[PDB]
């Protein structure tokens, strides 16, 4: 289905579409979802417009698995994961992020934990993930530019692709393995809250269709 309602969710099939307009206060503007099909994966697509706000995100319009128990970062075996997406619009600045938080506490709210990872595939305009750059660093086989700093008490890693990846195929595991032997990174102890992919916008007017996203914790 399709709403732009600020809180709006579609799920079904352990998938779940959110519009996530959090930030919707911080500027002029509206976000619209709309969920195609949630069997064997999720194909959607957002739609928005805002203005103002230049460096504020004003929502997280996103498709996510769900995590009936919670498990450890180092337990899980792999973190599989493909997406076929695309960006139209105009003035568009905005990313095309996953996005996941951890936490030591394994009910942790599952909106925010100890620490955030997100995958960039994508970044239009001149906006600018949480922290500094960390220099470029390679996982699964391609090079990302890796961001981290704190956002409040939370520590923020992000994995800037150098070049749109549209059509994507990895495994999520490969960058908390990058966290826990290079970042010193507690896998061990951190558990896996959340698995999410969507954009988050700042200004200008687009419409990402994600014509497939898959994912899953095994
Ligand atoms: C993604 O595509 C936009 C539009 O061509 C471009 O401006 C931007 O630099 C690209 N981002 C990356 C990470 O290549």
């Amino acid at each position: 289905q399709t709403s732009c309602d600020q809180w709006a969710t579609f799920t079904g099939n352990g998938y779940t579409v959110s519009n996530n307009l959090w930030g919707a206060s911080a500027g002029s503007g509206f976000g619209c979802v709309t969920a195609v099909s949630l069997s064997g994966g999720a194909s959607w697509h957002a739609d928005w417009q805002w203005s103002g706000g230049q460096n504020n995100v004003k929502s997280y319009q996103n498709s996510q698995i769900a995590i009936p128990q919670k498990r450890t970062v180092n337990s899980i075996s792999s973190m599989p994961t493909t997406a076929s997406w695309s960006y139209s619009g105009s003035n568009i600045r905005a990313n095309v992020a996953y996005d996941l938080f951890t936490a030591a506490n394994p009910n942790h709210v599952t909106y925010s934990g100890d620490y955030e990872l997100m995958i960039w595939l994508g970044k239009y305009g001149d906006i600018g993930p949480i922290g500094s750059s960390q220099g470029t660093v390679n996982v699964g086989g391609q090079s990302w530019t890796l961001y981290y700093g704190y956002n409040g008490a939370m520590q923020v890693y992000s994995f800037v692709a150098q070049t749109n990846t549209t059509n994507y195929s990895g495994d999520v595991k490969n960058f908390f393995n990058y966290l826990r032997d290079n970042k010193g990174y507690n896998a061990a102890g951190q558990y896996v809250l959340s698995y999410q992919f969507g954009t988050e916008p700042f200004t200008g007017s687009g419409t990402l269709n994600v014509a497939s996203w898959t994912a899953s914790i095994n």
